DNA sequence: TGAGGCATGC
């Protein structure tokens, strides 16, 4: 790339997850594996129908090594089973592998900060490789980083969320849906809250019920 | 504390 080498190199050719995964924690393709924790990379089986892809770690997900365990993990939780989406069909993941953060110069606690789309470009080659092998009949994009890290740059998650959509550009050709991140749900007001998780559901029900 | 899609700054 430009700016960042990109991670296409470090990417070993394999289909096998555990494998995948663990070339991911040596992966160099930008700068954001120098202050992280460890790689965060998908989590369920090449078995799943349905692949959801976030933006990157928060914090918690940094300090665990598995994606969606945080607060917006929980609430993705609840859209699942409000939903009636098994956990079993799903391998989630991120556009982004190493959690980006910033601490304040007298502060103590990391600060989330959204990966640049030079470092989505950079980690895609990771989300190619866990496209190829787990092959999903639908992909849920979860939040503009990464419905743009597949749709494009102009893409707008509030404009065609909830749309069943295809892209030539991307292996196998799944259905792809995107909604908005959970996270949102939090940073939005309390107020628009219950309406903004209703809306993430019906969302999700558009995806489960993708029919190959 | 936990987005989104516009903007301005260097
Ligand atoms: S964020 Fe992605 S590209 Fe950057 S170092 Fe981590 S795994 Fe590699």
């Amino acid at each position: 790339g430009s700016h960042m080498a990109g991670a296409q190199d470090f990417v070993p050719h394999t289909a096998d997850l555990a494998e995948l995964a663990a070339a991911a924690g040596e992966c160099r393709g930008c700068g954001l594996y120098r202050d992280a924790t460890q790689a965060v990379f998908g989590a369920g089986g090449r078995s799943a129908r349905i692949m959801m892809i976030g933006e990157q770690p928060g914090d918690k997900e940094d300090l665990a090594g598995l994606p969606f365990v945080g607060p917006a993990g929980r609430l993705l939780d609840r859209a699942l089973e409000a939903a009636d989406i098994d956990r079993d069909a799903l391998y989630v993941t991120n556009a982004v592998k190493h959690f980006k953060f910033t601490r304040a110069a007298g502060g103590k606690r990391r600060i989330h900060k959204t990966p640049s789309r030079t470092e989505v470009v950079a980690c895609r080659p990771w989300l190619i490789a866990e496209m190829t092998s787990v092959e999903p009949d639908v992909v849920v994009l979860l939040g503009a980083t990464a419905a743009k890290a597949l749709l494009g740059n102009d893409f707008r998650v509030t404009q065609h969320r909830g749309e069943v959509l295809h892209v030539d550009d991307v292996p196998g050709d799944p259905a792809l849906v995107a909604t908005v991140h959970p996270s949102s749900l939090l940073r939005g007001p309390k107020e628009e809250r219950e309406s903004a998780f209703a809306g993430l559901v019906d969302d999700l029900r558009v995806a489960a019920d993708v029919r190959p």
